[PDB]
C-alpha cells in the first residue's frame, strides 16, 4: 500500500500538516510526499468541512466516523448539554477515557481530539484572528508575512458578512464599551474567517491543501494509516513506521524529512513512543480558560448571513480574546434562536491567556496503552492564583459586553471545564536555543532530531488568548519553506 521511500513523510492531515503539503507542492514540485492520517476520509474533496455535506444523516455519519473510540458515545449538541457540564465531547471529536485529571490538580476533563482526514478543521468554526502584544512570538522577524501567507492558505476574509443585517450594529454597540484608548488593531472589528464561496461555506483542510496539492503527482494521501513511530538513523529523521488500519500490517516508510502534525496531545505522544524525549516535551501545556454567555439584540423584524462574528481583541492589560457571533458560527452551542425575530440572538465567548508553568504537562505511561496502542496520556494541569484572577476578570468582561449588545438571555456567565477551548498550546514549543525549555527551533525543527519537524498549536510558546489555528499555520509555512529551500538547493537526490 505504501511507498518504500519518500522525500517528506507527513503525520496527520489537519490544517498544519496540510500547510506543509501545500507549500512543498508550490515551492518544491518534484519532491515526493506521503501524508498519513489515522482516521478515515469523511468528506469530498478530502478534508472538506462536514457542514458542507447537505444531507443531515450523511453529515451525522461523517461526524461519528471522526470520533475514534468515542464513536458510540453520547455527544454535546445543544446549549442545555453545554450548561449541564456533562463529561461528553462535541460531535466530530472524542475525549480521553482516563488520565485527564489527578488529585490536587484541575486537569483537562474535556480535552478532545478528532480522527479524520482534515483533522479538527473538518469540524471547526474558522475564526482566524491575529495575535497581539505578548501573544506574538518575538523572535520571528517575518511573523506578519507568515500570518498573511496563512490567510492565503486558509482563504481568510473579514468581509463575508458585509451583507448581513445585524453585523454592523453588534460591532458599533461593542465598540462603545471597548474602543476607548485603544489603537485600531485592538478595537472591535469583524473576525477574519476561513470561509469559502453556492452559499458561504466553511473552509477545512481541503482549502489549505488546495488544487496545488491535489494536482501534485508527487503527493499521496493515505487515510486509515496510524503512524506508531518516527524512525531515526544516524541522529537524523529516517522515516515512519505505519500501521495500515485496513489490514493490521505494519510497514516502514523511509524519508529524508518527517513532519508531525498530529495535534497538541498526540504529537508529543508519537515523539515519546519513538524515544524522542527532550525534557521540554509535553511541558508548558496551556489551555485557554473559556467563559460563555448569550444576549438578545434590541430591535424588530449552509452558513446563514445574520450578524457574523465580531472580534474583541486581546491586550496585555486585558488578557482575553472575545468573540460575539451568530449561533451557527459558535464553537459550542450557546443558545436557541428567537422564533419571532431570527438573527437577534448572539453568543459570547471569552478565552484567557494562561500563566505558563513547566509542571502543566501531558505525560505518557508505557505500561498503559490507549485505543490506538500508543502510550496512554496523563494530563497534569492546574490553574494558578493569577489564572483565577484573570478568569474572574473575564467573567466580569463578558457580562459588560453582553449588556452592551442587548438583554442577556442568562443571568450569569458560564465557565467551561478545562479542555473546552480545544486550543492546547506549548507541548512541542519553539524557542531560540536548545536550553531545555523548547522542543523545536524557530523553523519548527526538533532540536534533538534534524529533519524532524513538528506542527500545530503545540508549537506556540507564548501565552495566548486568541484562536490559534491561523498562527499555527503561519508557523507551519515557515517550517515548510525551510524544507523546500533545503530540498530545492540540495546536491543530494531521492
Ligand atoms: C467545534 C470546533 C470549533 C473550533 N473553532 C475554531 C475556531 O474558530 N478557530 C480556531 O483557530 N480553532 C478552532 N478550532 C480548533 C481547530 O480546529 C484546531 O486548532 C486545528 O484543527 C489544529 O490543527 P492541527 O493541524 O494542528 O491538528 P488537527 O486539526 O487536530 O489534526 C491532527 C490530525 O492528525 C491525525 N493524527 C494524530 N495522531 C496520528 C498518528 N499517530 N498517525 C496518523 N495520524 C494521526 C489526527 O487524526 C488528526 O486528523 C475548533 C475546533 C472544533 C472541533
Amino acid at each position: 500500500r505504501y511507498p518504500a521511500a519518500v522525500d517528506v513523510a507527513i503525520v496527520g492531515s489537519g490544517p498544519t500538516a496540510s500547510a506543509y503539503a501545500r507549500i512543498l507542492s508550490e515551492e518544491a514540485p518534484g519532491a515526493t510526499i506521503a501524508m498519513f492520517e489515522v482516521g478515515p476520509t469523511v468528506s469530498n474533496p478530502p478534508g472538506a468541512h462536514v457542514k458542507n455535506i447537505e444531507d443531515p444523516d450523511s453529515r451525522s455519519l461523517a461526524q461519528r466516523a471522526s470520533e475514534g473510540p468515542g464513536a458510540g458515545a453520547a455527544t454535546v449538541n445543544s446549549p442545555g448539554a453545554v450548561k449541564s457540564g456533562e463529561r461528553r465531547a462535541r460531535p466530530g471529536t472524542y475525549l480521553l477515557q482516563d488520565g485527564y485529571a489527578f488529585p490536587g490538580e484541575d486537569g483537562m476533563p474535556v480535552a478532545a481530539m478528532s480522527s479524520n482526514v482534515g483533522g479538527m478543521a473538518a469540524h471547526w468554526t474558522a475564526a482566524c484572528p491575529r495575535p497581539g502584544g505578548k501573544e506574538r512570538i518575538p523572535f520571528l522577524p517575518d511573523l506578519e508575512e507568515l500570518l498573511n501567507d496563512a490567510d492565503r492558505l486558509l482563504g481568510v476574509t473579514t468581509h463575508a458578512f458585509d451583507g448581513a443585517p445585524f453585523s454592523d450594529l453588534v460591532r458599533e454597540r461593542l465598540a462603545a464599551v471597548v474602543d476607548q484608548g485603544r489603537t485600531p488593531a485592538f478595537r472591535v472589528q469583524p473576525m477574519p474567517l476561513a470561509v469559502h464561496r453556492g452559499a458561504l461555506v466553511w473552509s477545512g483542510s481541503d482549502v489549505v491543501m488546495g488544487e496545488a496539492t491535489r494536482d501534485n503527482p508527487q503527493f499521496e494521501l493515505f487515510d486509515e494509516s496510524l503512524v506508531t513511530r518516527v524512525l531515526v538513523e544516524d541522529g537524523t529523521a529516517a522515516g515512519v513506521e505505519v500501521q495500515d488500519r485496513r489490514s493490521g500490517d505494519t510497514y516502514q516508510v523511509a524519508a529524508r524529512y518527517v513532519v508531525v502534525g498530529a495535534d497538541a496531545l498526540r504529537t508529543p505522544q508519537l515523539l515519546w513512543a519513538s524515544g524522542i524525549r527532550p525534557d521540554a516535551l509535553g511541558r508548558y501545556l496551556n489551555d485557554q480558560a473559556q467563559v460563555v454567555f448569550a444576549s438578545r439584540l434590541r430591535d424588530v423584524q449552509a452558513l446563514s448571513e445574520q450578524s457574523g462574528v465580531a472580534w474583541v481583541p486581546y491586550t496585555d492589560e486585558a488578557p482575553f480574546h472575545g468573540q460575539i457571533m451568530q449561533l451557527d458560527a459558535s464553537p459550542v452551542p450557546l443558545a436557541d434562536d428567537d422564533p419571532i425575530v431570527p438573527g437577534s440572538i448572539v453568543g459570547l465567548g471569552l478565552f484567557c491567556a494562561k500563566d505558563l508553568q513547566r509542571e502543566d504537562r501531558v505525560a505518557f505511561d508505557d505500561d498503559t496503552r490507549d485505543s490506538y496502542g500508543l502510550p496512554a496520556m496523563r494530563i497534569h494541569y492546574r490553574l494558578t492564583e493569577r489564572d483565577h484572577v484573570v478568569l474572574d476578570r473575564a467573567r466580569q468582561e463578558i457580562v459588560r459586553l453582553g449588556k452592551a449588545v442587548g438583554e442577556p438571555l442568562d443571568e450569569r456567565p458560564f465557565v467551561l471545564p478545562p479542555g473546552a477551548s480545544l486550543h492546547y498550546q506549548g507541548t512541542t514549543r519553539m524557542g531560540e536555543t536548545d536550553d531545555g525549555e523548547s522542543v523545536c527551533s524557530p523553523d519548527s525543527q526538533v532540536w534533538q532530531v534534524p529533519g524532524l519537524f513538528v506542527a500545530g498549536n503545540g508549537v506556540i510558546p507564548t501565552a495566548t488568548a486568541c484562536n490559534p489555528t491561523l498562527t499555527s499555520v503561519a508557523l507551519a509555512v515557515r517550517g515548510a519553506r525551510k524544507i523546500a529551500e533545503e530540498i530545492t538547493s540540495s546536491l543530494l537526490m531521492s
